[PDB]
């Protein structure tokens, strides 16, 4: 799957990922394409927050949808 993260300043990350793949997974390719730690990532989906133990598939997210990082 490919997803694409947006950051605070609007630069576009490009993830590939499994269906499956955790938002706790997410947060560590953020982590290794950017610099930014996963306890400051807050990640939103078609508005709404995405938790870190739960699956891209629990929030029906799918082929390059974008995820937004936020405050
Ligand atoms: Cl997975
Ligand atoms: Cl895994």
């Amino acid at each position: 799957l490919q997803i694409f993260v947006k950051t605070l300043t609007g630069k576009t990350i490009t993830l590939e990922v499994e269906p499956s793949d955790t938002i706790e997974n997410v947060k560590a390719k953020i982590q290794d394409k950017e610099x930014i730690p996963p306890d400051q990532q807050r990640l939103i989906f078609a508005g709404k927050q995405l938790e870190d133990g739960r699956t891209l598939s629990d929030y029906n997210i799918q082929k390059e949808s974008t995820l937004h990082l936020v405050l």
